[PDB]
């Protein structure tokens, strides 16, 4: 039932310690995407595993002694910007599900300040004494237990491997995405991953993983919408930022439009070419109305997020200064202008996720997280060139999924390059960044 997201969440968490977990319902349209029964059982079974093998259990103490050389593990290193961390952690989780491993999370500076516990009865956090923690900063493509390094140097009983899956990775790190190397990695009890990518799409190209993924996800472009909603619930101090903003500014409207504005440029602007992009997109797509210089009205709330407030200022000044062609009543709202940090950034992604129709910015993982949690197939503001308003200014995404920006392009069987975006109908080149891949 609705608190549990059609069965995706388990009941029995203590409510006061993570209010947001089951108070989604009061702020959110129910999602039209039903998790499959298979997936539900995958998630209930994972909780069982994570309980038996989790941090602090006897089995975890037993498995830990294998670091000097019936439970296996993958560890995520807190690394990169928040949006990356969300995506990448979700990917690692899917990985864990596909390899019968326990997920442990490096809490970094902030992870448990931002997210509640997602696994009933046992913490997902990596213990603070974990032997290898001090190495995490230093782990890279040239480390001795780097899988890519070992393959390159043709080395090959491993108790642990580092898996370098950062965007800068290479031909050898990429072999992670091949069946045969998966077969070998399969036997290693401790995996340590550093990554900044939503690498989910290339898992669908790995035989055996394909069959399971088809079953878990009959609707293939719901991977981040289900797993993201399962894993990420914001803590009480983040959720207060959401509820307070939503209550004060947002909850009167017949309709909500999200506009997620990321401008990848070392000058904060604001830029007139992007202002014009945003008013062309919202108008040409009938997301917001035109204004004039000469039923009964709906109220639309425009939620703008950006580092700079100039975009929201413009929209605000336009709908203030001029009547709408439609008679519609438009209000424009932006929460911050950042130029608690991480907490505001998360809240804003969750407030985006609450909108009825979302505009995103090309290449931005902030937009990916918001679209995904909300189950929103967005309109993507294309990445400009030469400070000119792209024409067309935006277009509808193929699907609500996040883009894998740095995928491998290798046919593991033939052992030769290949464009892995043109192999199956459900894995395609991204709308924003044509190099990448996403599920459709
Ligand atoms: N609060 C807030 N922070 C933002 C916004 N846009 C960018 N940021 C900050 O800059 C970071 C951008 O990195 P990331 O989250 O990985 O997303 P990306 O760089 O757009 O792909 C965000 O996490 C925020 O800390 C915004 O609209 N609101």
């Amino acid at each position: 039932s609705d608190k549990l997201l059609g069965g995706l969440l388990a009941s029995g968490f203590d409510e006061d310690s993570c209010l947001s977990r089951y108070q989604s319902v009061h702020y959110r349209k129910p999602s039209p995407y039903k998790p499959s029964s298979y997936l539900i059982s995958k998630l209930r079974n994972y909780e069982k595993l994570h309980k038996r093998c989790g941090p602090g259990t006897e089995s975890y103490k037993k498995a830990l002694k294998q670091l000097d050389q019936e439970c296996k593990y993958v560890v995520w290193i807190s690394f990169s910007g928040l949006g990356n961390r969300i995506l990448s952690l979700a990917s690692v989780f899917l990985y864990a599900l596909l390899t019968d491993r326990v997920l442990l999370v490096d809490r970094g500076k902030d992870m448990d300040d931002l997210f509640c516990e997602p696994f009933l009865g046992m913490s997902w956090l990596l213990p603070l004494d974990f032997p290898m923690t001090d190495q995490f900063d230093g782990l890279n493509q040239e480390s001795s237990r780097c899988y890519g390094y070992m393959v390159k140097n043709q080395v090959i009983t491993l108790s642990h491997l580092y898996l370098h899956l950062v965007h800068d990775y290479g031909d050898h790190d990429k072999m992670f995405f091949c069946e045969g190397d998966q077969t070998f990695i399969g036997k290693v009890p401790w995996l340590i991953v550093k990554t900044d990518n939503y690498f989910v799409p290339s898992l669908w190209l790995i035989p055996g993983f394909d069959d399971e993924l088809n079953k878990l996800f009959p609707q293939k472009a719901t991977v981040f919408h289900h797993l993201g909603r399962y894993l990420f619930h914001p803590t009480n101090q983040v959720w207060g930022l959401v509820t307070r903003y939503y209550e004060a500014y947002l909850s009167h409207a017949d309709e909500k439009i999200g506009i997620q504005v990321r401008v990848f440029d070392e000058d904060p602007g604001p830029f007139q070419h992007v202002m014009d992009q945003i008013s062309s997109c919202t108008q040409k797509e009938k997301l917001l109305p035109e204004v004039d210089t000469l039923n009964t009205p709906k109220h639309k709330a425009v939620l703008v997020t950006s580092l700079n407030a100039g975009y929201a200022e413009n929209l605000k000044s336009m709908y203030w200064e001029y009547p709408t062609s439609t008679g519609e009543i438009i209000g424009v709202h932006q929460p911050s202008q950042e130029g608690m940090h991480n907490g505001k950034a998360l809240a804003e992604m969750y407030l985006l996720s609450l909108t009825d129709n979302l505009v995103t910015s090309a290449w931005s993982t902030f937009g990916y997280v918001a679209q995904g949690l909300g189950g929103l197939k967005p309109w993507i503001l294309y990445r400009p060139e030469n400070r000119t308003t792209p024409d067309p200014s935006c277009g509808r995404a193929m699907s609500m999924e996040p883009c894998f920006h740095s995928p491998p392009f290798y046919d593991c069987k033939a052992k030769t390059g290949i464009d892995t975006g043109t192999l199956v109908p459900h894995v395609r080149h991204c709308e924003d960044i044509s190099w990448g891949l996403k599920l459709v």
